[PDB]
């Protein structure tokens, strides 16, 4: 009837789902600086061990978005796409989402990407972008301009979600992954309706998918069956395909499209300078396992985009793979990155 | 190794028992002021939802005890007993543990009682003792003197465990019961080897028993089947009997000894002043439900004390009840409270 920490924490430690509105109450306390770090941590942990539901995580993400800096009215195309994951997969890979995102934009799909620096890897998508000379410090107006002028824009989470600072501090202090690790990908401030969304935690991917389902997004939530928060080339992947308010879970195998099985070590990354070099290599046309993984993920995002103004599954994949490879082979992706760097320098 | 929060918290969220030493490392961070409040709360919650083991809780309590103020050497009798519970049973009662402790002491069993103010109740043992004029603020030397000159001493937890203050603050901030609620009963700084220990939560009583078993204490861990963290008179109780380093679970029925079934409402308490009046009535010999409950719990403690030197179960109880009754009816219990109060008043001058 009246919410409070003991009531909500007690319900969670009792292994019970929250009543409607309780998760939202907790999140709003956290976003307004009213929650003690101890209360934030207890909530994050207790929700994780109970097993959060889509409705609960929908409340968390929705409260968080309510405090975000939005983009200006009518600056995001109806069919814009995001490509991003939770991170936290524990494998030091090159920046597959960030590379796929450039390829997708170069293929002519508008991209508004959310992301952040590394949390447990050597270089995150934002670190790599920065090393490439792309501006990761742009606010709402300049991101809208990047999107209009370059066909791609990057929303740096800390710049768009300043009120999340209390929760983010607690995440860093406790270290262990929680339900909070789901929130970045769920809270793109430009609110695109399509996306390729990676989840490192197989048990929570269905929940992320359920959240997108209630937004009527066209999304592929993906988890490599080797643990990657990306579509993998080393084995199969699980995909939770979200459209028209529902979810269609399936096992995806890239060998069906003629991809050779790679080993994880072939996808290995390093620091920002190293991963930036790996981007240039791929966009320059270097063949091999890294390109293969980039093309696979880029095609996945194109399939998500196709889901908006809606091709069937297989033909969409065939076309996504054609467009992704062509965006690299024709130099369009290399050219678009150069254009993105110039845009940032002309500010 | 090497231990860290991500490692230990990750193991707990994966629903795994900790490795040997991890709980102790976490408690060391907590007790030295090196744990952030977020880390303390994450640990408390994660350990609770995983379900703590007796080994894990034993590590927490042992580290905690290593930072406590000890009583001076050779001041605690070999056969000293505690009577105390977790609290948090959410039933408004008179202070049954504190009353029983006075009666037990007056029966000639040395009592070194650990306790604290109310957390959720209207008056805790410490609050009620304060209302009776008993000094709750004494350090190790004076508690030892109290035990010698009066036959009972009270260890006020915040006085003896100052390094637990960061953990205590987090407990209050989150409000929800955790594994940390088990620590008061497990960390009596006088380390008596026998006790009557109340549990508000049946699911964790076995863990509490296990920690006492590892110490080879003689203890009855108790939970009333009506929810009380005391031996109840309204219905049966569950007892985990700790003896000879092992635990066994029992259902206990006070009707077997001639106790009438009381109603929970008959044991209702009030503020410290009211609960102090209830202590006085019982020690003056008033008959009824409150006396019955005190006598039962006092006998329980005397049974635990007896277990320090092998007495069958039923005779032990018979003698326990008789001893508790006599301590009241001879005037000894009322006289002991008076001596205790007098002792505290002697401290000035
Ligand atoms: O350090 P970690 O916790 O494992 O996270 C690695 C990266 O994954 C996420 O973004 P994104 O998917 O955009 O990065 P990517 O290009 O490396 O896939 C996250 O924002 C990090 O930047
Ligand atoms: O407010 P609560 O969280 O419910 O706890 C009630 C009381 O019970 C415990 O002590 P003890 O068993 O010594 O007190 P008692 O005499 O009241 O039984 C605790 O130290 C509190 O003083
Ligand atoms: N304020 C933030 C918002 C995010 F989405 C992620 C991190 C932070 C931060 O303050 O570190
Ligand atoms: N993992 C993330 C993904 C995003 F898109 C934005 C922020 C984060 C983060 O975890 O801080
Ligand atoms: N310091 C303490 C020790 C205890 F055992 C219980 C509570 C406190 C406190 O600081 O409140
Ligand atoms: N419940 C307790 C029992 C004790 F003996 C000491 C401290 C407490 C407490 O919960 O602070
Ligand atoms: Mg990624
Ligand atoms: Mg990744
Ligand atoms: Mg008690
Ligand atoms: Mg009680």
């Amino acid at each position: 009837s009246v919410p409070s920490w003991p009531q909500i924490l007690g319900r969670l430690t009792d292994n019970r789902d929250l009543a409607r509105g309780q998760a939202a109450w907790a999140m709003d306390q956290i976003m307004t600086g009213n929650a003690r770090p101890a209360q934030i941590a207890a909530f994050a942990v207790a929700m994780t061990m109970k097993a959060p539901t889509a409705d609960e995580v929908g409340e968390l993400a929705g409260v968080m978005l309510s405090h975000a800096h939005p983009l200006p009215a009518d600056t995001v195309p109806d069919d814009a796409v995001d490509v991003v994951g939770t991170g936290g997969d524990g494998v030091n890979t090159v920046n597959l989402s960030t590379m796929a995102a450039i390829v997708v934009a170069a293929a002519g799909v508008p991209v508004v990407k959310h992301g952040n620096r590394a949390a447990s890897s050597l270089s995150g998508g934002a670190d790599t972008l920065e090393a490439l000379g792309v501006r990761i410090d742009l606010g709402p107006d300049l991101v809208a301009r990047s999107l209009a002028e370059v066909g791609i824009g990057f929303c740096f989470a800390p710049r768009f979600h300043p009120s999340y600072r209390h929760a983010a501090a607690v995440r860093r202090e406790i270290g262990v992954p929680t339900v909070f690790n789901l929130l970045g990908p769920l809270t793109n401030p430009a609110r695109p309706r399509a996306g390729l969304i990676g989840c490192a935690f197989a048990d929570l991917a269905e929940v992320m998918a359920g959240v997108f389902a209630a937004r009527r997004s066209s999304v592929l939530v993906v988890h490599g069956d080797d643990g990657l928060d990306e579509l993998t080339t080393t084995t199969t992947s699980t995909i939770w395909r979200v459209a028209a308010g529902s979810v269609d879970k399936l096992t995806f195998d890239p060998a069906g499209f003629g991809f050779a099985r790679a080993q994880l070590d072939q996808l290995a990354g390093g620091d920002a300078q190293a991963n930036a070099a790996a981007v240039r290599a791929v966009l320059g046309g270097a063949r091999g396992p890294v390109r293969d993984a980039v093309v696979l993920n880029a095609a996945g995002a194109i399939v998500a985009h196709a889901g908006l103004s809606s091709a069937e599954w297989l033909p969409a994949w065939e076309e996504g793979l054609r467009r992704a490879s062509a965006a690299i082979d024709t130099g369009a992706a290399e050219q678009l990155l150069a254009r993105w760097v110039r845009f940032g320098r002309q500010i």
